[PDB]
DNA sequence: AAAAA
DNA sequence: TTTTTGT
DNA sequence: AAAAA
């Protein structure tokens, strides 16, 4: 028996069912856009069971059994079984809505709001709105467009390994005895990724030493004039842009604009924090989900509290999480949902 | 949109 | 039916 | 702020 939950479930980059699951993610984007959350996610969990398959869908008799597939998706299963295309995906892939949401957000620092502004202003291509003297720009905007071709075109792996050497070499200039682990799509045995993610943690290091690092680094960088974009969220977080330059990848201009994360968490809240960091988000969305209404549990990236019990449980690794959770651990490669 | 309360 | 959906 | 990350 398949569960609804991504969290029970080993979910592999090799989908065997990339016909159903790329209408499936394309009706989910839709339904994000024309702010139907609950239709949203019920797609969204319709293309994780889905990605989780042995075997390709060949036959309507073929889903019976696997959950998150009402009626509606059954429908579009339907569909797509009938000439190997979704008629309602297409649909959606001519909606001038749709097209622009998708264009106006492929820039960095342009959520759903301000592409649903832009587009009722009457914009439709990135040209007009980058050459608009009425508009006002972000900051993270201005580096959305001005390094657009890099960041759109995704980071590779020898990309990600380089970019892993600068985070270490910075991050052990401050704190030598600090542990830093890529987490993200690449933990989970991506070929690509949108960005770059880090978790850094340190045995040793001061309540003052742990909130200054992130600081000293990109200061650091700053000094080097590697910085292209900077913001740190308090605790503690900062999401970058940094340039990486092309002798540095052992696989134009000489380098890359690179989207990179970074976050510091303390030793002793590891295992919660590299969980959390690590993904997929409906991996994510799916323990926090089991946690709350399986074991009547709360989980976040700092912790695991028992409701129940009244106390919060301690873990040194993930393998210990996935075991007060009453979970069998699915390894970071099999947490692709 | 699907599943549970 | 209403509630929940990663507080 | 709100928005974006
Ligand atoms: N809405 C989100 C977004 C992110 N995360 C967590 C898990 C994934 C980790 C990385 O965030 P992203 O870098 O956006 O995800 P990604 O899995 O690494 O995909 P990509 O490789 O394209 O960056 O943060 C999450 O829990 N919920
Ligand atoms: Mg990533
Ligand atoms: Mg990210
Ligand atoms: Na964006």
């Amino acid at each position: 028996k398949i569960s609804q939950y991504a969290c029970q479930r080993r979910t592999t980059l090799n989908n065997y069912n990339q016909l159903f699951t790329d209408a499936l993610d394309i009706l989910a984007e839709n339904d994000e856009l024309r702010e139907n959350e609950g239709s949203c996610l019920a797609f969204m969990r319709a293309s994780s069971v889905l990605k989780s398959l042995p075997f390709p869908i060949t036959s309507m008799k073929d889903t019976e059994g696997i959950p998150c597939l009402g009626d509606k998706v059954k429908s579009i299963i339907e569909g797509i079984i009938e000439d190997g295309e979704s008629s309602e995906a297409k649909a959606v892939l001519n909606d001038e809505r749709y097209k622009s949401f998708k264009l106006f957000t492929s820039v960095f620092g342009v959520g759903l709001k301000t592409a649903e502004k832009w587009f009722r202003m009457g914009f439709r291509t990135l040209s007009k709105i980058q050459s608009d003297k009425s508009l006002r720009f972000t900051q993270m905007q201005k580096a959305g467009f001005l390094y657009y071709e890099d960041l759109v075109s995704c980071v590779n792996r020898p990309e990600a390994e380089a970019v892993s050497m600068l985070v270490k070499e910075a991050v052990v200039t401050f704190l030598p005895d600090a542990l830093v682990t890529m987490t993200g799509g690449f933990r989970r045995g991506k070929m690509t990724g949108h960005d770059v993610d880090f978790l850094i943690t340190s045995p040793e290091a001061t309540e003052d030493e742990e909130q200054q690092l992130l600081h000293k680094v990109t200061d650091f960088w700053k000094q080097q004039g590697l910085l292209l974009y900077c913001d740190i969220l308090e605790s503690q977080k900062c999401f970058l842009i940094l340039k990486l330059d092309h002798g540095r990848v052992h696989s134009g201009k000489g380098w890359k604009a690179i989207r990179v994360d970074l976050v510091m968490c303390p030793y002793d809240r590891r295992a919660f924090a590299l969980l959390g960091w690590t993904g997929s988000r409906q991996f994510e969305r799916d323990l926090r989900r089991y946690a709350t209404h399986e074991r009547k549990m709360m989980l976040d990236n700092h912790a695991l509290y028992d409701r129940t019990k009244r106390v919060f449980l301690e873990a040194e690794s993930e393998e210990e999480i996935f075991a007060h959770l009453g979970l069998d651990y699915i390894e970071p490669w099999e947490r692709n949902a």
